[PDB]
């Protein structure tokens, strides 16, 4: 009977979440000890539920079977964990991907590099694409109102400029989604100016969570389905500089006063990424279904053994207060 | 087998009070994860099992039925959880409230505003109520002298005043319960008398037991049956008055060695509340029985994290020390 | 001939203000020494001088019968003392109070406890009365431009939260009468919310206003019309617990750089609530006009002894100085 598991599950403070893509995937896995959802990837919504490129739904005038599906998906998801959070990722297909919808063609232009192209936040608030924004808030909203479900948070992704950010949340604010107590939203630290700049986007956002497997590929400057480059090693996490732009971001975050975490493979993979994530002191840790509980094990241990070696150091620092 | 499960839940400083209102649903929780009965109602005793109002019976000759009724059900919920402790609380009713029991129409002055009105402790040093005052106090004894039940406490509801609250604790002590090692007095702050002046009461009392429910009322004086007011989402706990009563109450007690506890429904549904009261320094945490576990869990977890947190702050401070 | 007395009457740092009811009630007191209205009660003004409910009165069609009867009774009393300051205070009825009004049962819905139910600023920021509210908004600015009376302040009764202050404010806004230096918005210190959060309302009003009457009832918990609770004693402004509330409030509005007054029976009665009230260093003192000049003597007699005693301590401070 693992269902009175749960509770005795090691206690960690650093909260480790879950990743979650499809729905109906979230009764499989309701006996893991997780404290949330720390990404919910709407990809596979809009692609097998949905079918249909937003812009093109609201040429039809079928904005309500868009919206619909989405909430479905979210308010089943939030349903099966309350009260535990769901942070829910708004639309995160590239320029290719968002072609694979039905009737995508006619709005998506093709781009050289959608990776680094017309995506995220910058997407959001641009003029073409701000009703299909405007149907992700309508639906989110939907889930946080018409089923009440308060556990429903935001994360934009890809993040590039702090006045992109703050014309997204104005966007969101005349949808009547606003930020408070009851709302967190989030910012995707995937972008070097994210690195650079985390104190002054906190200003805008609950929270940042670090999309490690972007923030790696933009600071090394290198994709990682070109196999020559995967070859070589470079998308390693471990890396020096994604460590150090980890660790700046948490930095400023904490400087002023948001939460950091973290949704990629590096926590699931490397344990060592896990040991210096949770001493720099990052909030929470989101990883895959089958990661959840070593994760919990893991962390546990390290936070463990870091409440060691503070100690330590606290009487070498008294010592040099002696003498 | 859930019977051996119980010492294997998670450690938790703060001690997880459960709130329990009808006695023969403690058989239904006895395999809770509780440290105890941080808030025991006698409201359903003396509706269900008593009918009459107990001036009533005193006028009828008929003081042994109140007494023994509330010694059965006194007696039932300590045995099936001894040595964990009982803090039952005394008559909570209103004078709307009390005029339900039979005979209570003699008795009870029709009030513009019972919920300010003649209720607690102002009820029980008054010379109409006090026979009924001492009746429970006869119960109380008797549950603790006759079965030998030491772990019964008692908790005075709504408190005004600390001449009120010395006047109830001498009417106490006439009837030969006394405040001691092996008994506990609590005074309910639900009041804002007693926010302002809880270093002023702790001296007649053992400990505070936060009213959450009442004391948000209080603080922001709205009551929440008007569908009016709670609709504008006035009852929110989480108020920033209401916290810094709390913090209040929490640094004046702990100042006078006072133990603090809150029985309400802001631990059982916001958990950036039950943060806030541990990092506060919380002696204990009452929810519901449905939410004990799942407290046991989030405390847990808060005090690891704080656990954390003081000591990277005693490390800065410590640099600050050096440099 | 009294008329040359008024600047004979002693002089006080402190300003002593008026408590009026009724518009024609002016001329009875205009040769007292009074430095102003600090509290003009308008529900005189709406029950015999309208005797229609505002919402009624705007379904009629007659919102200019309410508006120019405000505005005539306003008027007359800020022309009756120009350029003495009249501080108008909005509509403090209860819904009980409401209900007397003609045609005020289809508005005011039965409450439990209007006492701390649905009333002041609660009730003003609602959709439902919000054009009462306007009403009472577009009659003060008449006064204030119509007839250049530019000494009318207003002040909000009953204040809970700063959001709902701040939504009166921009209604207030709307109505294009906005907060400046010929014009000064005061909240009723009367809510333990004000209390705990002084500072933080005084970045939306000028100054606050001590409703004693009100405030020892909730602080207490009690209320007055009950003759029980009135027999023991409780309400007594004199309470330790109402004192720490008032000296928290003028402490924290003094550090916000807010005026601070006190419009209640306490200072008509009580000396002490006098002098510890000018000790704390209060702005102005409101009273009714029976009681103004010997409240002038008395104030005046206790700054004269503040300003030896304040010179004692600073003797006695220099001598530790020098030792
Ligand atoms: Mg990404
Ligand atoms: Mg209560
Ligand atoms: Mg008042």
């Amino acid at each position: 009977s693992p269902e009175q598991l749960l509770p005795l599950y090691p206690v960690t403070a650093t909260k480790i979440y879950m990743n979650l893509g499809e729905p109906d995937a979230i009764e499989k896995y309701k006996d893991l000890p997780f404290d949330g959802i720390g990404l919910m990837r709407i990809e596979f919504i809009i692609t097998d539920w949905v079918q249909y490129h937003p812009l093109y739904l609201i040429e039809q005038g079928k904005e309500s079977l868009f919206i619909d599906k989405l909430a479905e998906g979210i308010a089943k998801v939030a349903q099966a964990i309350y009260p535990r959070p769901v942070v829910v990722r708004f639309s995160d297909f590239k320029t290719n991907e968002y072609r694979g919808l039905k009737g995508g063609e006619k709005y998506e232009p093709e781009e050289r590099n959608p990776m680094i192209g017309w995506r995220g936040v910058s997407r959001y608030i641009h003029p073409k694409y701000e009703p299909a924004f405007r149907l992700e808030v309508r639906a989110i909203k939907k889930v946080r109102e018409e089923m009440g479900l308060t556990n429903v948070w935001v994360m934009f992704p890809f993040v590039r400029t702090t006045w992109e950010l703050e014309r997204a949340l104005k966007i969101m604010e005349e949808e009547g989604l606003k930020r408070g107590k009851d709302f967190k939203v989030w910012a995707m630290a995937e972008v070097p100016s994210i690195v650079l700049l985390a104190d002054k986007f906190a200003e805008y956002v609950d929270g940042f969570s670090i999309g490690s497997n972007d923030l790696t590929q933009l600071i090394l400057g290198a994709d990682r389905d070109s196999n020559i480059l995967a070859e070589m090693g470079y998308f390693d996490e471990r890396d020096p500089a994604v460590l150090a732009g980890i660790k700046m971001i948490i930095e400023k975050a904490h400087s002023k006063g948001a939460t950091v975490s973290i949704c990629g493979q590096a926590p699931s993979v490397y344990p060592e990424i896990v040991e210096f994530l949770v001493e720099a002191g990052i909030d929470s840790i989101s990883v895959n279904p089958d990661a959840v509980i070593a994760t919990r094990r893991l962390v546990a241990s390290i936070e463990r053994k870091i409440m060691l070696k503070r100690l330590n150091k606290i009487m070498d620092k008294l010592n040099k207060l002696e003498l």
